[PDB]
């Protein structure tokens, strides 16, 4: 399929373990997107958190028009594009472009208030991006409570750029990502899991972050939780076609599929029991420690394994 299935173990016998039986719902909190193609049975729900109303992508900026769309076809898509985990829908939750304010808040208010979601359905959810410009009072009062509950997983992109995320301040950084718990239980129980971007590797080859002021990883120890496939990743567009693109937003998805892969052997699972195995599951490199707390990359073969195991 594409290069990073093989890199981290995403195998035909990996994929056996996982139960086709069970449905799981990723929450795409993006741009919208447009079920065709890959994603043409792919749709669960769609709702808006925009000033427009509309659950629908729109045409303000092309980045904005196809990103959603091209994230969960790296989730979900079930051809054209490899999505991590086919068997998967996809709940559209639109918060940008022109969000009311907050939106990506309301859209996570929304799923934590819907007591009629079958456990599975909105438990992971994708946050390829997210909000700057950050009274993190809000998002923190949020994330707490998430992280109380223990039933809900948010994977959020650290962002483009390349910057040291321990360097920038707080109205650089982007939310949720730049979630930072201090207390002992806050830090036990954070649901959000950071995803940072690595360069394309071989299995056996050691990772890097992929680099660059425009696309490349942002990074720091302590502020990113795990590193993923983030460069050369096919994904679809709203108008059928493909494009290709590097960086953290593809990262966090495909973080994101196989989160989705393992609820589906126990979606009543608690979060705190998916993130850990996810963690410790992750390979640990030396040389990455730097750049992602204890150096930890997405290892599929692993994480499925352990999980569904």
């Amino acid at each position: 399929k594409p290069w990073y299935f093989d890199a981290i173990g995403l195998t035909e016998t990996t994929m056996s373990l996982t139960d086709k039986n069970t449905p799981v719902v990723v929450s795409v909190v993006d741009s919208g997107v447009a079920f065709i193609g890959g994603l043409s049975d792919s749709e669960f729900a769609k709702f808006s958190f925009t000033q427009d109303g509309s659950p629908f992508p729109v045409k303000k900026s092309e980045a904005l028009y196809i990103h959603g769309t091209a994230m969960a076809s790296l989730i979900a898509s079930r051809y054209g594009i490899y999505g991590v985990y086919p068997h998967a829908l996809i709940s559209s939750r639109r918060v940008i472009p022109d969000g009311v304010q907050d939106s990506w808040i309301r859209a996570i208010e929304s799923i934590m208030s819907n007591v009629f979601l079958a456990p599975g359905e909105e438990k992971i959810i994708n946050i390829s991006g997210g909000q700057k410009g950050v009274s993190a009072s809000v998002w923190t009062e949020l994330l707490s409570r998430m992280g109380r509950n223990n039933d809900r997983l948010i994977v959020a992109a650290v962002g483009n750029d390349g910057a040291d995320i321990r360097k920038l301040s707080a109205q650089q950084r982007i939310w949720p990502a730049a979630y930072h718990p201090v207390s002992s239980v806050n830090k036990k129980q954070d649901p959000v899991i950071r995803v940072a971007a690595l360069a394309q590797y071989r299995k056996g080859e050691t990772p890097v972050l992929h680099g660059g002021g425009i696309t490349g990883s942002r990074f720091g120890n302590n502020w990113v939780d795990i590193a993923a496939p983030g460069q050369n990743i096919t994904f679809l567009r709203p108008d059928a076609k493909t494009g290709t693109g590097s960086g953290t937003s593809e990262a966090t998805a495909i973080v994101s599929g196989v989160l989705a892969a393992m609820t589906s052997c126990n979606p009543r699972a608690t979060a705190t029991e998916l993130k850990r195995t996810l963690l410790e599951s992750a390979d640990k490199y030396p040389s990455l420690v730097d750049k992602v707390t204890e150096g930890r990359v997405l290892n599929a073969e692993k994480a499925i394994s352990m999980f569904c195991k």
